[PDB]
């Protein structure tokens, strides 16, 4: 039989709306993002999807997207595992800054590189910064080397793909239907790996907020196909890159 | 050091409001119950409580109480384990019936016995009944003997206390701060065991919806003290037994 995996980026966050770099800052869903999360769950139900297990990050924009989806499915009882390994790419000293203001002060091309350059890291925090993850109780079990000062997509891959191979994929292989509710760069990391994409190809991909992305796997767990659920015109428009100045 | 445990009964459910026997029927919180759940979380924060791990049932009135509490604590990231072993006592063929109507048809004393008699079971379902737990996907892993047709408090103890001793108490002993969000009879089962109560004593106890109940344990994990958090006059009034005809 074919095995299905469902991926969903968190619904729009308040800092997505306000055009601020977020990273590990734990911002909530906007009002529109709550709407998006509920719509994704209703659509999954309509399309005949239910699950056996869910993975998400430790960031509330993703966790709350999952809770809203589970309620639409009448699966609030589902087992859930919440892991920092699925967190958004850390944005270093850019966390909290407005993207347009930052592009004006430092240059539009510099901001594009800090957003998207494959192995490029945003400017680093120091450990005394209020934003350093070591101060936060949900990272109490992490080492200095695990606690980021900044991350690139390359470094995001280096934590997401081991979690995939050690934990998520084996659960799928045991016959369980998995949903992953996560973030732009953690899901881009997984998609690059599953789709055999180059650095040039992954730089072009934007996964839109709140849109289910379904993968089919064959009996050897080689990906067979992937597709979005919902309104094609709306999704494709939403998957275009947005300027630093906003939409 | 003293170890703290926090217990909380689900916020008021829609069938609590409507005076219907619920059991394993998966009814949601009423509007007032959502208010109660959020208030419990805000109070726990104000009183200096945070957690390392949460247990709850597979029934949404309890799960949603926990989600609301965790959001007030800014601990949506907390590890959660959802177990049928913490479910409400199953109400057999009474599930969905109005308590007042049932007391009129069968007698007030008969209803009191079906509600509260220690080893008394409500009238049984048959396996073909739409309400039989075997039809529901979240009990797919249970055996016939685990799937109830009816339960008493005695039978509720027989599943809650092993879960306590095998799973919950060891986690506490490892130094983790636990919260349990559950149900009237599953929490009464645990309290009887922890408080060394007789059958006569436990029959008198009503744990009110949405009220934190804190236990202190000594170094040998013998209970030292237990107390409610919140407004004493309001809580004590709410802990009185309500007639079959309602309040
Ligand atoms: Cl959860």
């Amino acid at each position: 039989a074919v095995t299905k995996l469902v991926l969903v980026r968190h619904g729009e966050s308040q800092w997505n709306k306000e055009n601020r770099f977020t990273g590990w800052y734990d911002v909530d869903l906007s009002e529109k993002g709550v709407s998006e999360a509920k719509a994704a769950g209703k659509l999954l139900k309509e399309e005949g999807y239910s699950f056996d297990f869910a993975y998400t990050s430790v960031l509330k924009r993703a966790i709350h997207t999952l809770w809203n989806v589970l309620d639409e499915l009448d699966q609030a009882w589902l087992p859930v595992e919440k892991s920092w390994k699925l967190n958004e790419r850390h944005y270093g000293a850019l966390q909290g800054l407005n993207k347009a203001e930052t592009a004006e002060k430092y240059g539009d091309e510099q901001v594009k590189q800090w957003r998207r350059g494959f192995a490029v890291t945003p400017p680093e925090l120091t450990k005394d910064d209020e934003r350093y993850p070591g101060h936060d109780p949900r990272y109490a079990k992490l080492s200095e080397k695990e606690l980021p000062l900044t991350e690139s997509l390359a470094l995001t891959i280096d934590r997401v793909i081991p979690y995939w191979n050690e934990t998520i994929l084996p659960r799928m292989k045991s016959g369980e239907r998995v949903i992953i509710a996560a973030h732009g760069n953690s899901l881009r990391a997984l998609v690059k790996y599953l789709d055999n994409m180059s650095e040039e190809e992954i730089l072009e991909l934007n996964i839109p907020t709140g849109v289910p992305l379904v993968y089919e796997f064959d009996e050897n767990f080689k990906p067979l196909k992937r597709y979005y659920l919902g309104n094609a015109d709306e999704i494709a428009a939403k998957a275009a890159a947005v300027a630093n100045q906003g939409k």
